[PDB]
């Protein structure tokens, strides 16, 4: 077979279920016998068929339905290949969910994909839209030449017993089939021709994390747009892992973003780019003894121009699921202090406290020890910083080995190997900045108020809210949720963030994930929209600056799942259709986190007093992509121009089949014209 392009076809429209024969192409005889090679194609799918073959080569005869090779896409954005010659001979498969998309800003768009079958390296690699998606290594390398009785080369389907299976519908922009294995670099460039939206954080940036999750986006009063997200190092698992909070800002209306920083991070475990296994066994494994920060909330005090970053602080090996019930604080002399356990004492003997100026006290004797903690909660003994060996983590088969290295890091009270350990429950941490992230204040653990009866009290990720008018104008609020005497809760500050007060919003003890976001009504009253464990998004109203809240009321007309998903709801500065408006983002499917939509709700004044004064008409909905396309957590922001920015997870973060995916946190912008269908 010749060196180079064996076949090339451009602009082929394929009617759903019909396919397209490439058997009369001059090079079909070569394609039907490839020992290795590269296939690159640009396509636009207009079909909702579940599995759609883009290109295939195989045996179409009776009883030979398992003898073929094909590159396919799914209506949910997955992409993969199957190289088969019946299961007893070989069945090589490779895929990666949420790799491609179907629609962008109201129109079906082209995607560029590529498969490289590299005989020399006994390796197969899939690429899509400028990204290397997956790799398959096989000692017994196989390709088309190994399929028995190949009799066809087809576009838009796979011939199985004379029928077109995995029917594609749409257009094949171009397809090139090479006999040689092109370089990854060529394929990255080749497929990178089609990209939609942009990335703020990405695998390869200075955060050193391969994964990201939980978006936070906010436009400051100065015009600067800031963002934050979980930098998830050990795959995409929720805490009881190694996770830091990343931060970035844009000073050009969301066009370009600065080099990311890590304002909230721990160093007990090294921050490194690592490929987390996605096989049925390894995908479930997570880092066991690392401390972490998870779920960011951004907020600005428009009077002082100060910004705040909040996140859950998880001690080594802790996640909400295994957090100990308690506050993590002890009251001495009528004041609450963080409790500490001396590593040589009994497992549950927290006989010390961190008092004023970080001095650690022996509660029994009520005398200071020779230890203290600085503003970072790192330990000192007689003015010398204590240190401990940093951990590294690597997979040895399906086992994740967490081993010490020779690297010394400052010993923090939240580390597994600290001489003084904090109580194993979760904490609420925050830092402030008066220079838009150039520098941040010391670590402020504001959860002294954590109910002693609570298992966990965490934040509702996204952004906080400052009341702009009325009796409580200036008050800062951050949404919370817990497994306690209350589920939904809030923490507010009337002194510009210096001190915070906890508020129970209900009396629910089930501990469901009541993540919520807050919007302000024209008179300064507040409406909070939250996820529930029912099949609806709930709404609660406050008429006293967030101190008391009405009972949950279902948000009629916006579908969701039983387990639910975090949502984003924000105020918009200009009226829409002449009325005050709020904007909401959330996946709209009743099962699976998919079919993300942006809704616009118009505020109406019924003139009634209190709780029933305002009614929101959810008049517009905007589908971001096709129904099966993944969409999980998100955060909206009104950009300096009239646009609405959107930082979100373009995949199903609930699915156990879509864990540990890189490049899923996307940033997109929409005008009100588009959102309202005006275009």
């Amino acid at each position: 077979i010749p060196e180079g392009i064996l076949m090339e076809k451009n602009n082929v429209d394929i009617a759903e279920g019909q396919g397209y024969s490439l058997d009369q192409e001059a090079g079909a005889k070569y394609v039907k016998a490839m020992t290795q090679g590269t296939i690159i194609l640009s396509y636009k799918s207009t079909s909702e068929n579940g599995i759609q073959s883009l290109f295939s080569v195989g045996n179409s005869t009776a009883g030979n339905q398992d003898r073929h090779f094909h590159i396919y896409i799914t209506n949910s954005g997955g992409i993969g290949i199957e190289l088969r010659n019946t299961d007893g001979v070989f069945n090589y498969t490779l895929d990666r969910p949420a790799s491609v998309r179907a629609l962008y800003k109201g129109e079906r768009v082209f995607n560029t994909v590529a498969l490289k079958a590299d005989a020399a390296n006994k390796q197969c690699r899939l690429f899509a839209n400028g990204e290397l998606l997956a790799t398959l290594d096989k000692d017994a390398f196989k390709f088309i030449s190994d399929i028995t009785g190949v009799d066809n080369v087809t576009l838009g389907g796979t011939k199985r017993q004379g029928k077109i299976a995995y029917p594609f519908g749409g257009t094949i922009g171009d397809i090139k089939v090479y006999s040689n294995a092109l370089s990854d670099e060529e394929l990255i460039q080749a497929t990178g021709v089609t990209t939609y939206g942009e990335n703020i954080f990405y695998a390869g940036d200075v955060t050193e994390s391969n994964y990201f999750r939980i978006p936070s986006l906010l436009t400051l009063s100065t015009g600067t747009v800031i963002s934050a997200a979980d930098a998830r190092y050990g795959g995409t698992h929720d805490s009881k892992s190694k996770i830091n909070i990343a931060f970035a800002k844009s000073t050009d209306g969301g066009n370009t973003w600065s080099e990311p920083t890590l304002p909230l991070k721990f160093d007990d475990y090294i921050a490194k780019n690592i490929d987390w296994p996605r096989d049925s066994v390894g995908k479930n494994v997570q880092i066991q003894g690392s401390a972490s920060y998870i779920d960011p909330v951004l907020l600005e005090d428009k009077l002082t121009k100060r910004i705040f970053l909040f996140a859950d602080l998880m001690p080594a090996g802790i996640g909400s699921s295994n957090a100990s019930v308690g506050s993590g604080f002890k009251e001495v002399n009528g004041k609450k202090y963080l409790k500490l356990r001396w590593h040589k004492d009994a497992g549950r003997a927290y006989d010390y406290t961190i008092r004023e100026k970080g001095v650690i006290y022996n509660d029994a004797t009520n005398q200071p020890t020779e230890f203290r903690v600085d503003g970072e909660y790192n330990l000192y003994q007689h003015d010398t910083n204590l240190t401990c060996k940093q951990y590294d983590y690597n997979f040895s088969g399906n086992n994740l080995i967490e081993s010490k290295t020779d690297v010394d890091v400052n010993m923090n009270i939240f580390y597994k190997n600290s001489v003084f350990k904090a109580f194993p429950t979760n904490y609420l941490a925050m830092r402030y900045s008066d220079d838009e992230g150039a520098s941040w204040s010391d670590l402020d653990i504001v959860s002294s108020f954590k109910p002693e009866v609570s298992k966990f009290l965490v934040v509702g990720p996204g952004i906080g809210k400052q009341i702009s008018t009325g009796e409580n104008a200036g008050r800062l609020l951050v949404p919370l949720y817990s497994k306690s005497s209350a589920e939904l809760g809030f923490m507010y500050s009337d002194d510009h963030g210096d001190n915070w007060t906890y508020v129970e919003a209900d009396n629910l003890t089930g501990g469901a994930t009541a993540e919520a976001q807050i919007v302000e009504m024209p008179d300064g009253s507040l409406k909070t929209y939250l996820r529930t464990g029912s099949n609806c998004i709930a709404e609660v109203t406050s008429i006293d600056g967030g101190e008391t809240w009405s009972d949950r009321v279902p948000l009629q007309g916006i579908s969701t799942t039983s387990y639910g998903t975090q949502l984003s709801v924000i105020n918009y500065s200009q009226p829409i259709d002449g009325k005050p408006a709020i904007i909401l983002s959330s996946p709209n499917a009743t099962n699976g986190r998919k079919n993300g939509k942006i809704w616009i709700g118009l505020v109406n004044d019924t003139g009634n007093t209190g709780i029933d004064k305002y009614s929101v008409e959810w008049k517009y909905s905007y589908a971001v992509d096709t129904p099966q396309m993944g969409y999980s957590y998100s955060c909206l922001a009104e950009l300096p121009d009239g646009q609405v920015g959107l930082l979100y997870e373009k995949y199903d973060s609930w699915s156990r089949n879509e864990l540990h995916l890189k490049d899923i946190l996307k940033f997109e912008k929409y005008s009100i014209s588009e959102l309202t269908g005006q275009a």
